[PDB]
């Protein structure tokens, strides 16, 4: 019959599974101790803790959600934190690799702060590659679901320390003409053109689709010969909008690549781009959001699109522009997961209120088009 001189009440003590990879010792806080100096007590103790200069470790929450992880302030005390005896703290690097997709298509591993949001390791990413202008840029997953929201953890939109990111640049007109002299340059802005036609990024009408696929059979095939270039030939999903592929497709698309004529590779790329650049959709991110009209129940879907200039409001079948309203005449907006309103004041009865997932991507773009307008004028 002995008793224990380490037994302190379970009431003013905390007791704390702490974690170092495949260790795991529990240990004895008083409650009030500030992290910092936990992280003192824990390289005390356990030996796998020195594996590095002592200021490169902090501690981390784990839960089983790991959306729900958090690092832990170093000036904060334990108890701040609602621990419960028997929780698991990580003793763990502050900093972790985070795989980038380069400009150039590479993978490159950048070391970031783990305890950071989106537009930190955006920041930490430029500074490594010698951007500045981090504003011309953003991060997206490349998995609609690839958005990040700057202002937010990679961990609490589930991304998860395994998944390699895009540093992608942000859309911006071109100050240059499209000329055949830089070939290597023409055929990037082709390709780019063209993806995003057929991706649907691009929308664009039945009659303009099927204009491009004859410029595409003129770039790939040379020029039409109808020996070979006959019905059936084309596999159309390769040529066209996923929305419009439809065999009726085919001989729009022939009578577009009969009309290049000899035009040659580098010419039919001039006239794509050019195509495309003509079209008021051109540029504009694009969201499908769901209207309601008067004088109906179900609701009505529709392109919204956002310029650094305008909110566009397009047909989702003929891409006619229906509607648009300056950036300049916007009173407000609001986001929410699922609507999207805007206010414009006196220039018009009623709000413009739409069901969409993707509410908080338009609200951000349009903010960040009216600050950048706003940071012109100031």
């Amino acid at each position: 019959n002995n008793d224990n001189p380490l037994f302190k009440s379970a009431m003013v003590a905390l007791s704390l599974k702490i974690s170092i990879g495949n260790v795991v010792k529990t240990m004895q806080f008083e409650p009030s101790t500030m992290v910092y100096d936990a992280c003192r007590m824990i390289r005390e103790r356990i030996p796998e803790a020195l594996a590095g200069p002592p200021n490169d470790f902090g501690l981390f929450l784990s839960d089983d959600d790991p959306k729900k992880g958090i690092w832990l302030e170093a000036g904060k005390a334990l108890d701040y934190y609602m621990l419960r005896n028997g929780d698991t703290m990580e003793y763990r690097k502050k900093q972790r690799p985070l795989k980038i997709r380069m400009l150039d298509g590479t993978v490159k591993t950048i070391m970031v702060d783990d305890s950071k949001t989106v537009t930190d390791m955006l920041m930490t990413i430029c500074a490594r590659i010698g951007i500045t202008n981090h504003d011309e840029y953003s991060l997206v997953r490349e998995l609609e679901l690839n958005w990040l929201d700057h202002g937010r953890t990679l961990r609490e939109q589930g991304v998860e320390e395994h998944e390699t990111l895009l540093l992608r640049r942000k859309f911006f007109y071109s100050d240059q003409n499209v000329d055949s002299r830089d070939p290597v340059q023409l055929n990037l802005l082709y390709v780019q053109a063209r993806d995003d036609i057929l991706n649907g990024s691009h929308p664009v009408s039945f009659d303009k689709a099927c204009e491009f696929a004859g410029f595409q059979c003129q770039i790939q095939f040379g020029p039409h010969n109808e020996q070979k270039h006959k019905a059936g030939f084309l596999d159309l999903k390769d040529f066209l909008p996923k929305e419009y592929v439809k065999q009726k497709g085919e001989r729009k698309i022939f009578q577009a690549h009969k009309n290049c004529g000899q035009m040659s590779e580098i010419e039919a790329k001039v006239r794509y781009v050019k195509l495309a650049r003509s079209l008021k959709t051109y540029g504009v991110s694009f969201f499908l959001v769901k209207e309601k009209m008067k004088g109906k129940n179900k609701l009505v879907p529709r392109l919204l699109g956002i310029t650094k200039e305008c909110v566009m409001r397009v047909d989702e079948k003929t891409k006619e522009v229906i509607q648009e309203w300056s950036l300049t005449n916007i009173k407000r907006w609001a986001a929410s997961p699922k609507s999207f309103t805007l206010d414009f004041g006196d220039y018009q009865d009623g709000y413009y209120s739409v069901q969409t997932t993707e509410g908080e991507q338009i609200a951000q773009l349009i903010a960040g088009y009216i600050d950048i307008i706003l940071k012109k004028k100031k």
